[PDB]
């Protein structure tokens, strides 16, 4: 369905100026990945807006102190993950305040990435609205979209790439059937990792979902 600037603002909480810059990219992404019904469009917009702070935040933040590393990945970066506070280990103290070195270590040898030394963890760090991480998902998105994101992963920080990759994620993770069965809670769990709650702004997601259905049907 053709959406408006006002539907996009209702759905994502974005500014008027950002809605104007993103409208055509969001429409093209939803059309490409068959996000067509009021509930599918509402569930997609409600989640991409909260995940990205209103289409503002498009890349993983890897700025950490040693204490932030221990707190975020205690099994990797705390001396002992069974105690409070966590104490940063020697690895945490070496990697702290080094975004590239953190990503290369924490994302090494998973999600399709190779070894720490060869740089895939940083290269394929989280990007987009619903962030894609790791060489495997960048590769699958490249094949499904035709976007050159292995050579140019920074395309996922453009409005076109962020919208397209989020629409791909929504389609591929079966969110369209969930939306069209009125299972918004499962859509949020699938995208965020947890059902609607305080931590993931669940009430704001639900409020924007319901408000966007109403807006579209008019």
């Amino acid at each position: 369905m053709k959406i408006t600037k006002d539907i996009l603002i209702t759905g994502t909480g974005c500014t008027t100026d950002r809605a104007i810059k993103w409208l055509d990219d969001v429409q093209a992404a939803m059309d490409k990945f068959h996000i067509e019904s009021p509930r599918a469009i509402a569930a997609y917009l409600a989640n991409i807006g909260v995940e990205s702070g209103g289409l503002v935040s498009l890349v993983e933040n890897l700025n950490y102190s040693a204490q932030g590393l221990a707190n975020t990945w205690p099994r990797r970066y705390a001396v002992d993950p069974r105690v409070r506070p966590y104490v940063p280990n020697a690895l945490a103290n070496r990697l702290a305040r080094n975004p590239v070195a953190i990503a290369n270590n924490v994302y090494a040898d998973r999600m399709g990435n190779g070894c720490e030394q060869d740089g895939d963890g940083w290269k394929y760090r989280g990007r987009g609205l619903i962030q894609l991480t790791g060489k495997s998902n960048y590769s699958l998105f490249a094949e499904d979209s035709g976007m050159d994101v292995l050579e140019k992963p920074e395309l996922l920080e453009t409005p076109a790439g962020a919208s397209m990759s989020s629409a791909w994620f929504f389609w591929r993770n079966r969110c369209i059937p969930m939306a069209e069965s009125n299972n918004f809670s499962m859509v949020v769990k699938t995208i965020n990792g947890a059902a609607p709650n305080d931590a993931n702004h669940g009430q704001l997601r639900i409020n924007r979902y319901m408000k966007t259905i109403a807006a579209i049907n008019q």
